């Protein structure tokens, strides 16, 4: 694959954003996507940089740095005569299962540790299309990225330390969570954990934290190994292919199924993945997956287990918001407990705003905000990036926060399913209808918009209402975002969703979200006493309805979708 001239003309480009003269006082913080690329493309980053006349840059040993440590980094590191980075380039796609012939996608985070903003990165589009000369010269240094310390150079006060690349996050999640509760969790004779990372950046972190910071035998860590995958593993949780944390657990690519590893003493009862890049992340327990929307909940209904939410005299947890296309259990969660939600649209902007309110710009002064979005990750204001490793601590001290020395401990299973029972359950899953034509696709959105617009009360089930195309106006910066999902909402809280995913010229695809809530067959009683009926086959009705309304059968000629979630 290939671009425009090389690719530092991006370097140069978000320094074409913030306008000159710095002279010699900025600091950067460089590191990204664990392989393939990086080593030979982050020399270029320093030599456009140097050339530019930023003062410093902090680049991650070996070049590695997961996404959340990058935020960390930027937003809580001060030392070596005491500076702050005010802001930094990741080396990430995130959304790209492989990288042959050094396919490239980079990433800048501005001075609050987050993604820049939309006014910023949409500036950049400009540059990095009609630059029309860069400016690198070589002169020509060339560090070390793979030996600690600290680089000074010529003809500009020009300085690269390589700092140790996990050493800052390990410490803020040994702050945010009581590790001596989780140890007791782990270092237990009746708890077997699986951790699997992809062979991605989020590797080495799981190393430094579950087995030097918990005491998790290194046996139960997995492919926790940076590297370049050319025939496997996709660095996207999901149930297919990826079905190996999946499989260990004793699941089929088909969401919660079971075939033959029923009575194993061999299952552990917790596992869980981690996105290429750290940022997301897949939770999972002994035969049981937890939706991502379900697991935000979860860690909302129990976040009196961290002492970050719990400590600092705070109010136990005042704030929660999340992707529109994601579930509503959190919802539900907001409900039993008077902290205020909020339903965005999709891009981290909105999480970034709400989030900078009680440092930067009004708006409600507490911020302890948790955050979430289906395609999973989720996060909180710890820091300006949704991280995974996080969460997997998150659920841990829920779990440990438990008591059970001696006696058993309740399984994850339980846990969702107690909170299935205190709550009601929201089922989810998503339907997805790839290569149709944009025609029919439209033609698909216009319809579920239009013939349900002008007939509120169509169709089946209970009252239908509150269908609109879902338009969001940002409280924080008062921005308007339009277009972002069809709605149909139902009266008990189900809804069905269409939202439209295409870049380009390339057909494009149906996202058919399908979410049905029901409090009956429960509560308190473990297990609805053997009448488990389970999401997939309740969500038969809205599946017949939404299909029914869309007319998406008759205008895409697709009896099934493509994925299944
Ligand atoms: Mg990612």
């Amino acid at each position: 694959f290939q671009q425009p001239n090389y690719t530092a003309n991006f370097v140069q480009s978000t320094f074409n954003a913030l306008h000159r003269q710095g002279a010699v006082p900025d600091v950067l913080v460089v590191g990204g996507d664990g392989r393939y690329y990086t080593s030979e493309a982050v020399q270029v980053i320093l030599k456009v940089s140097a050339a530019n006349g930023v003062r410093c840059v902090w680049v991650g040993q070996h070049g590695l740095l997961s996404t959340p440590a990058v935020s960390t980094m930027v937003r809580r590191r001060r030392d070596a005569d005491g500076r702050k980075a005010t802001g930094a380039f990741i080396l990430t796609a995130s959304h790209n299962p492989g990288g042959p012939d050094a396919d490239f996608g980079i990433k800048y985070n501005s001075e609050n540790g987050g993604p820049a903003p939309e006014k910023l990165t949409s500036q950049i589009y400009e540059e990095t299309v009609k630059i029309t000369h860069i400016k690198m010269a070589p002169t020509l240094p060339e560090v070390d990225i793979h030996t600690l310390g600290t680089y000074t150079f010529d003809d500009y006060n020009f300085q690269v330390e390589v700092v140790d690349s996990l050493a800052d996050y390990a410490a803020y999640m040994q702050e945010v969570f009581d590790f001596e509760a989780i140890r007791a969790l782990v270092q237990r004779l009746d708890f077997k954990v699986h951790v699997d990372s992809l062979h991605g950046v989020s590797g080495p972190y799981v190393d430094r934290i579950f087995h030097e910071g918990l005491g998790v035998p290194k046996t139960s860590l997995f492919r926790t190994n940076v590297l370049p995958d050319f025939g496997g593993c996709h660095p996207d949780p999901n149930l297919t292919y990826a079905a190996d944390l999946v499989h260990v657990m004793g699941l089929l690519p088909d969401g919660n199924a079971n075939p033959a590893m029923k009575h194993i003493s061999t299952v552990p009862s917790f596992g869980v993945a981690f996105d290429g890049d750290a940022d997301r992340n897949m939770i999972l327990g002994c035969r049981f997956f937890v939706n991502p929307s379900d697991s935000l909940a979860v860690l909302a209904a129990n976040a009196d287990c961290v002492p970050f939410f719990t400590q600092s005299s705070s109010s136990g947890l005042k704030a929660v918001a999340r992707s529109m296309p994601t579930s509503g259990a959190v919802d539900r969660v907001a409900a039993a407990h008077d902290f205020a939600l909020f339903e965005v649209p999709t891009g981290w902007k909105f999480f970034g705003n709400l989030m900078d309110s009680k440092d930067l710009y009004g708006g409600k002064d507490f911020n302890p905000l948790l955050c979430g979005e289906e395609s999973f990750g989720t996060g909180s204001n710890h820091i300006r990036e949704k991280d995974g490793i996080w969460a997997s601590l998150f659920w841990l001290s829920v779990i440990a926060k438990r008591n059970a020395p001696g006696t058993p401990l309740v399984g994850v299973q339980q846990i969702v399913e107690e909170h299935w029972a205190t709550y009601g359950r929201n089922y989810y899953s998503r339907y997805d209808y790839e290569d149709v034509s944009a025609e029919a696709a439209k033609a698909v959105m216009d319809t579920v918009e239009n013939t349900v617009v002008d007939d509120v009360p169509n169709l089946n089930g209970v009252a239908c209402k509150t269908i609109d195309n879902f338009s969001y106006t940002d409280p924080i910066d008062g921005s308007v975002s339009t277009k972002q999902g069809v709605r149909v909402l139902f009266e008990d809280g189900s809804r069905f969703v269409l939202r439209l995913s295409g870049t380009g010229s390339s057909g494009a695809t149906i996202r058919l979200y399908l979410e049905q809530y029901m409090d009956s067959a429960t509560v308190k009683s473990h297990l609805a006493e053997k009448t488990l009926p389970t999401a997939s086959t309740a969500l038969k009705a809205l599946i017949g309805v939404a299909l029914q309304v869309s007319k998406m059968e008759s205008l895409t000629g697709r009896k099934t979708p493509t994925v299944i979630t």
